[PDB]
């Protein structure tokens, strides 16, 4: 009828490296969905979603985990920056909108081998029933004049979280049962700085960790459709056969990490950055470089990258 | 014909623990509705609702009591943040919209193949009836009104009050169903009022809110009860939830007593979020089982003080201190 | 053909206690309406309303008098805070809208299952008749105009005045029923004017508000009367309400004298909200009975000074002092 | 074909007392309209209105004169506070909206014999474009004297209109090119020479209006078609009372309005509507059951009904 | 096929007095239009307008020249205050709207169809539209300033060429000719954002209008003032005649004041005239048949002295 706690984490482990607690959290969450809606009418409607608040550094998974959860649950998903509102009902609106495309797409599948009404109500059903809403950087609309402008968005989100109704161009949808997942670094504010009303509709606090050299090494190759898995597949098209050696990855990764530490740690994005910086030349020539096989090793990588440029501060600003 | 003061309170006691004065308040209130509208035309329209202002701490019942009142009276209800307006007529608009659902759904079944049901309705009547619904027994719950009180940029708030007058005071607002009159809508306003006194609202309003009723902080002991008594209490819920995965669960008195003492415990030590703290502590305790409960079929978990005492781990506190003191 | 100066006052005396000059003012005013519109075309349109400005304390009648004047004249009425605009044409718009429900439910309950109703109507005429109603006998009450007076960010207010001129002064505004003209609407503006003088409004307006009339603070002795004289007074109402539950209630003179001396009492000690304070204290008194009156059938409660004195309790006041005093 | 400079003034003299130069200004102005539109195509469109800026005190005629001019010329008219904009195109919109009610108003008598909306509109549009009068009140306020560029902005905003542009109305496209504009203002702080040059020159005709005098009130009090006195008489008539104001009574009533205007907030001629309603107090109530009788309002009466004044409150309280 | 550089100046000379460099500039400009659009597809679209920035004092022709240029070219034309935006796409929108009328007014007399029209109108805009941005010097630089140096960034796309949606379809500012004007008494044109500063290649200056100049704008232009009053008083039956020395006087006068006070340029003639033709304009009605001989005496009278003297004193110690 549906996946299970441990069952879903597996699926998640397929695309995200590490960040366990988090995976579990959304798992037990997604699972409670099947549990309720399996209860009898009185409770089937009385029990409510156990919203999660993921705390963590930049780009280490919060979002993927969320987007994936939705994905493996074939659930209407939608992400929104909290600061985007410094019309909130739009969130639920957009969600429902997504809900159609979803239901619709999987309708022309059986209706190929219709009616408007059934669709809309069946999309609503989906929103109201299994919608995931991801509120990014909610830690930004926390507290720390012009502040009540932010501490306001919270009061503005309550009705959604807390359960209300918003009108969409497909009908009336109820936020009552939408699963919410709020994210944030919280380097300055504690989550215990949100308005109590919200602080309590965000029961599950889960933590995500900084990503390591060693970790990068993995995100670099394990994940279904990793970066290396991608370039290989991409240069392939041009006819070029490429191969990354262990030490090469180790190097690539030790490099991503290297800069993150020396400058603006942008988390795992730094891999997409270092990769494109490495796969630079080949990406161009790959075209008329048919047949060849590039053997990207530690030497290769160590060259393609060059020299880290740090210590710009000091001098210029110091006495 | 309709329930009664004491009668209604009973029904409320089913879902809210404590907060008596409050229950009564809304009870006498919902009762006066049946009393007028039982009077003769001159007065039937001359007498007006006795709106309520519930003063209290966070999540101790203010809203449930209202939401329930509405529910047990099958009345068009609607809640709105007071600060939401820092278009107010919307409140009445949304209300009417809800009365529709109520009045509609009230004739799609109780008064009676999916293509069956169309010209036997008369979509020219429903609305009218939906209006009456609103016009006659609408309950509006204005939350944290204490926030649009006083204490530049303040007149922006002391404004929402003047904006609400017309509703409370009695006016007409156009809805996509026609004209509805707030003249008889029952209004229930709520607020903590830790900074402002209710006697800080604009007099025009301060007198349209005649009934002042207080609600209490929720106690350890109180938690113990909200914990199990209420129709569909938390435990009553988890039990029902783990049931589905095949696990049979049971909470021992001492466990509840512990769970509660625990929620309370933290509330006092940090940000007292009222009863929400139970939903919080429960999800923290039911952690483990909630995962494994799936492949943990058949077994029966016996949640006792020991269990809880563990699942919750130790308390943290007074982070502050040091770092800010000399 | 219509009532008369002294004849209208009588009707007003039925619901308002005291506040005479005011009653007169709106009387002669309502009368002039019949006077013109009785004149020949040249003047029938040249002569304009003599708009009134009621200056008074809080809740002493300013609005009842207006709302009632309107009611006894079966005239489209509408009230608006002046500060509501710190779209003004909406005033006339909403007015026109009210003229519908008035005229509508006036050629349905007069000029007359719900199928023989589409007869006569002639929608394009109903409208053309409401527009007259507005244009001819509309009363617009502009509350707390003294607030949009003057005393930066002040021109925001001294602006709503310039914004109201065209209405007062006479112009046209488009309604969803057609074009209506403010030329003849009767305007009644009210305000306490504790800080600003009326002679602080913009001259343009200062002159279109010819009639100044003063209302008096409501006294203990006064309360005693608003408490029982007025058609459908408070006591008259409660009596009528407990009746329904089957309880027979009776207020002794000394009881009223007490209830009133009570309302006044607090009004003086705190935020004087005028007569609203009676609706307050009454509810605070009829507390118990209102609950139990249900299963308290047959009995008869005798509310005397003892009673009231009890049901109310003591008054709080010197909250101030201390804390902010050295 | 149309009235004349001296001919129109006559008509105006019928409702406004005094304020001559002004009447003339709008007269020559409404006349130039008939003059052009009588010329041949090249010029018929090349010559433009000679817009007026009336400078004056509060309520001494500026608007009546304008409202009336419009009226006597049966032209689409519209008045607007200049400060209302601190959507300007609305002016032309509302104007055109009026034209419609004005054309169609007279297109139901012509079509009484025994329509065609695609023409009607096309007509009101000609109406507006051809003889529209726009009255911009208190423009002296949007003059200059930060937050000031907010006002000196409305001017730049009005140019296109005054200067001649096109604005879309729900009846079609209309051209302000030929609309007649009359701007008014007290100008007690700013000189008209304070407006933006662009506008300072599209307001050629400067005409000044005078404060209203005791003597003047005496006249606004009885001469004007439908004067106040003429009105009350007409009003108490209905209740059956015959009333009569004696010369000296008028002289007194007026000396009185003036009196106060000088002593307090001079609101111009409105002060008469004020004093009249203050005097006609009593009678207005009792006139109802006072049938038959005849009240003889003389100097004594008025002197009574009015009482005494309050002329010197300040001092004290504020002075050391 | 179309007029020419020198050929257009002529036509302009007919309504504007002086301001030659200006006339030439729009001349070569309107001419370039015919030149391109005479080229072969690759270039017919590659070459773009050479936008003009006219710098000058108040009311000395900046706008007439432009409005006329447009007129004589039967082109969709539109003027806008630059500060009007302190929705910019409207300019192009309103322009299109205008071409619609210009394209109606022709297609109606031709016959003596929707699709064809809206499209046909659109080519008009896209192909020969003139947009006159006034007092752009105001949205130049000199906090709350980035609010102006913003309108520039807002105009770029138009000038620079983009597309905007009109209720008639999609139009492209790619080829619209833009003419911007401004006094520039405080800011230099070299103070606008570079992006724009390079899209306004042609800089042309207009001069202050002189006494002597006035004398001419006073009588030479088709439908000059005098020509106008004559024509107007004619209607009332009065025959009027201005004498040379009279015009010399009227003008000398206009100029006189401009110098002594708020120099509003040529408008000062519309001013002084109305001030002079005062009396006549009223009486002219029942003054039929007569003939008025407006000489220097007459003018010198009807105006009646006015030297500056206000300032100082009250403000000086
Ligand atoms: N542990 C990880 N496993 C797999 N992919 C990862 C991991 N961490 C980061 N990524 C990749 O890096 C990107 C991180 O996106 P994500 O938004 O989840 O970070 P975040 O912590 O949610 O950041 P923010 O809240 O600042 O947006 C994704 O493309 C993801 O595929
Ligand atoms: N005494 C109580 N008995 C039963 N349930 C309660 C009680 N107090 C709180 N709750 C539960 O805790 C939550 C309290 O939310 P609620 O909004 O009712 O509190 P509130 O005081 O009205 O809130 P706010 O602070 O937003 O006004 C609800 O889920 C309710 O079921
Ligand atoms: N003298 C009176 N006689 C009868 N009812 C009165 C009297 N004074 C007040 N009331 C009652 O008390 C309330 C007074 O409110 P009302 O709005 O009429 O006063 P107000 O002068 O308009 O106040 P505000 O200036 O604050 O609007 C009404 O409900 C009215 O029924
Ligand atoms: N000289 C006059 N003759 C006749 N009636 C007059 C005269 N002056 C004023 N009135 C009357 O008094 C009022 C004068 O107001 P008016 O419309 O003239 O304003 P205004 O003088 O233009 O002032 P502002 O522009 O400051 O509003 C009108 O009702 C008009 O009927
Ligand atoms: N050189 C001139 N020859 C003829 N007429 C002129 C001349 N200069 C100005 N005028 C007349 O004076 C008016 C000037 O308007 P114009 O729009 O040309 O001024 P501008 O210099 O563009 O002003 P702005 O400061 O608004 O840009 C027009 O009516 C025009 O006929």
């Amino acid at each position: 009828s549906e996946m299970t706690p441990r069952e879903i984490v597996s699926e998640l482990d397929q695309h995200i490296i590490g960040q366990a607690d988090a995976k579990r959290a959304v798992a037990i969450a997604l699972r409670n969905r099947w549990r309720r809606m399996q209860l009898q009418e009185p409770l089937r409607h009385e029990v409510t979603p156990k919203n999660i608040l993921m705390i963590g550094p930049t780009g280490v998974g919060k979002t993927e985990i969320a987007r994936r959860l939705a994905k493996l649950a074939n659930a209407p998903f939608i992400k929104v920056e909290a600061t985007k509102f410094t019309e909130v009902d739009s969130i639920i609106r957009d969600l429902t909108d997504s809900a159609m495309k979803l239901v619709r797409q999987q309708e022309i599948a059986k209706n190929r081998a219709i009616n408007p009404e059934e669709l809309k109500q069946k999309a609503i059903d989906a929103v109201e029933q299994n919608g995931i809403v991801f509120i990014d950087e909610i830690d930004k609309i926390c507290k720390k004049g012009a502040d009540v402008s932010r501490e306001g968005v919270q009061r503005d989100l309550l009705p959604l979280v807390e359960g209300s109704t918003v009108s969409t161009k497909h009908g009336m949808v109820k936020t009552d049962h939408i699963l919410f997942i709020a994210s944030g670094a919280f380097q300055v504010a504690r989550p215990s700085d949100l308005i109590p009303e919200l602080q309590g509709r965000l029961p599950i606090r889960v933590e995500l960790t900084a990503l390591s050299a060693a970790d990068f090494e993995r995100i670099l190759t394990e994940p279904h459709a990793s970066l290396t898995e991608q370039y290989k597949a991409l240069m392939a098209t041009e006819g070029v056969n490429i191969a990354f050696t262990t030490d090469a990855v180790k190097k690539i990764a030790e490099a991503a990490f290297r800069v993150n530490e020396k400058t603006e740690n942008i988390g795992a994005r730094r891999l997409h950055t270092v990769m494109e910086r490495l796969m630079d030349k080949i990406s161009f020539s790959a075209s008329d470089m048919n047949g060849q096989t590039v053997n990207i090793d530690a030497a290769y990588v160590a060259d393609a990258l060059g020299e880290v440029v740090e210590n710009e501060d000091l001098s210029r600003f110091i006495l």
